[PDB]
C-alpha cells in the first residue's frame, strides 16, 4: 500500500538533492537495471529525481544521469497546463516508432551546454509500469517523442551525440565544454 505522494512543486531549489553525472562518466554507458519494486522507497527516488531536473532547468532525466541503476525516467515537458502531472516510466518498452525522421536540436542535463541536431523517428509508442505500479501505454508525437526517445537511450547508455551526424559541430561543441570526442558511442 503506497503511503509516499508525488506532489513536486516545479521549482529551484537552493540545495537540490541528487547530483549530475556529465559525458565521459561510466554510468551513463551503463545499460540500466530493471526496477524489482514500485514502492514508496522508489517514490521518494521519483520525488528527489524530479527536483534534481526542475533544478536543472529540464524537461526529462534518466536514473543513470544521477548515478541510480535503474530503468526509471521522470518527464514534465507540458508548457500550456502549467500544474499538469510529471510523466513517471518505470520499466519501459519501445513498442514501435511512426512517422518520418526529423532533425530537432536536442541538449542534456548530463552534455551541459552543448546543442546539436538529432533526427529520430517523429512518433513513438511505449509500454511501462506508472508511479503507482499500473500498467500503462502511450502514444507521442513531437517534444514528447523526442523527449521519451532520448530518455529511453539513456537506459540503454546511449547519448545524443552518438547519434550526431555533423562532425565539425559534434566537434566544435564538445571541445569548448570541456568534453571529450572520445567519448562518443558508434550507434548499434
Ligand atoms: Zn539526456
Amino acid at each position: 500500500t503506497a503511503a509516499v505522494a508525488i506532489r513536486v512543486a516545479k521549482k529551484k531549489l537552493a540545495k537540490p538533492p541528487l547530483d549530475l553525472h556529465y559525458l565521459g562518466d561510466r554510468v551513463l554507458r551503463q545499460p540500466a537495471k530493471r526496477v524489482s519494486r514500485i514502492d514508496d522507497e522508489l517514490r521518494q527516488t521519483i520525488r528527489q529525481m524530479l527536483q534534481t531536473m526542475y533544478s536543472a532547468d529540464g524537461i526529462g532525466l534518466a536514473a543513470p544521469q544521477v548515478g541510480i541503476n535503474k530503468q526509471l525516467i521522470v518527464i514534465d515537458l507540458e508548457l500550456e497546463d502549467e500544474q499538469a502531472p510529471p510523466l513517471v516510466l518505470i520499466n519501459p518498452k519501445i513498442e514501435r516508432t511512426a512517422g518520418d525522421l526529423e532533425q530537432c536540436q536536442e541538449g542534456c542535463l548530463s552534455i551541459p551546454g552543448v546543442y546539436l541536431d538529432v533526427e529520430r523517428p517523429e512518433i513513438v509508442e511505449v509500454s511501462y509500469k506508472d508511479e503507482n505500479g499500473r500498467p500503462q501505454r502511450l502514444v507521442a508525437d513531437g517534444l514528447l517523442a523526442r523527449c521519451i526517445q532520448h530518455e529511453m537511450d539513456h537506459l540503454n547508455g546511449v547519448l545524443f551525440v552518438d547519434r550526431v551526424e555533423n562532425r565539425l559541430e559534434l566537434n566544435e561543441a564538445l571541445d569548448k565544454k570541456g568534453f571529450a570526442v572520445q567519448a562518443v558511442r558508434p550507434v548499434a
